[PDB]
Order: C-alpha cells, then sequence, then structure tokens
C-alpha cells in the first residue's frame, strides 16, 4: 500500500543500511520496475532496474549512514540526510547526501532524487 | 543570476538565519513575488508575498538552526536539514524538517517545499 508516514521512514533507513553493506541485489528490489532516479539532481535521470542496478553496481569499500531522521509525508514521500564515505584512488573521502524519495502504492521507490554537489565533498 | 551551487548555500544559510531571528519582512524578501510555499509538502501551497508574509507572521519565541550542511546542486536547487525549537501551548517542543528550494535567474526562491510531519515533532 502507499506507505504511512511511519512506514517510509522504515523503508528509507533500510535503503541506507543495504547501501552500507553493499548489497546490490536487495537495493534495485527496492525500485520499482520502471523508477527513474537522478543522481546527483541536476544530471539526466536513469530509468528502470536493468539502468538502476548497473548505476549502484558501478557506485559500490563504502559505507553510509544518516546523519539525522528521516523526514517523512502523509503523500509517500521522504527526505533524508546521510553521508557516505569511500576512497577515492587512495584518498578517502566523504560526501554530504540528501536523498528524497516517492513511494508507489505498493511501497516501492517509484522516484529518488539526490542532493549534492562538489561544494558537499571532503577529499 | 541563477545562484551557483556556493551561492545557494550562503542564501539557503541566510533563510535560517533570518527564521532564527524572525525578521519576517527580510524573509518575504527572499522570496519571488509569484513564489509558491508548501509547507508541510502533500498541503496545498500558498502564492504570492501576500500569502507568504501572512503565512510566516501566524509561524513566527521560534529558534531554528541549520543541523548539517546545506547541500546544492547547479541547477538553482537546495536541500537543507534543520530543526525548529518552540513552545506550543506552555509546553517546549522541537520539530526536525528538510527544506528543498528552487532558486530564479534573480537569486531569489521561486518554490519552496518542507518536509516533515507529526513522526518529526518532539512535543
Amino acid at each position: 500500500n502507499l506507505p504511512t508516514a511511519q512506514e517510509v521512514q522504515g523503508l528509507m533507513a533500510r535503503y541506507i543500511e543495504l547501501v552500507d553493506v553493499g548489497d546490490i541485489e536487495a537495493i534495485v528490489q527496492m525500485y520499482a520496475d520502471d523508477a527513474t532516479v537522478e543522481d546527483p539532481f541536476g544530471q539526466p535521470p536513469i530509468h528502470g532496474r536493468e539502468q538502476i542496478a548497473a548505476f549502484y553496481r558501478q557506485g559500490l569499500k563504502v559505507r553510509a549512514c544518516l546523519t539525522g531522521p528521516v523526514r517523512a509525508s502523509h503523500n509517500g514521500c521522504g527526505a533524508m540526510p546521510f553521508r557516505v564515505e569511500m576512497v577515492w584512488n587512495g584518498q578517502p573521502c566523504a560526501l554530504d547526501v540528501i536523498d528524497v524519495m516517492r513511494f508507489d502504492e505498493h511501497g516501492r521507490i517509484q522516484t529518488m532524487q539526490a542532493y549534492w554537489s562538489e561544494v558537499n565533498l571532503s577529499v
């Protein structure tokens, strides 16, 4: 069903758990089959599970953690602040990001937008 | 001009400064004359400076602070996490919110959406 505010908080927290462990197959399954992803926002979106799996496989030694609570509305939308830590060519860096997600009538991510740019990178 | 990523960070930080001191007239001036505000997201928007000034006058002993950095893109958009502390009928409460804003070709807030619901309230 369309996730309630409480369900949206749980789903988005799970998403960060999956990104942290790096379970690409579990991440891809959270998305609707025809979902779109705009990461970083401003860049053209990728559509469908195939392109989404490719995107995550490429992106994922990475650890992610929520840096604040998940803000959720009553219409299946949520926004959350988090940090991603990686090692860019020997040198370890961090990225502060805010994801905005809209879930569908089935509890799957219909659309995801990630807000960040170089101003949010620490290398 | 269309704010750069760095300018978006500065504008959004200023916005929280204004909300914190409670300078309603300075807040209203940051918006475009025909801007829309959806606070909380899910609720119908209010349009134009008149309705926006009314909204802030009604909403504003309140203190607000950024609880993390402003995430900014290259297309005039930004997202930021913050907390608002107030006193609801004798009892002091807090609200964790995430605002997403889009600026226009003049550096004014064209649209603002606030993500939060009762799950983000501590009373």
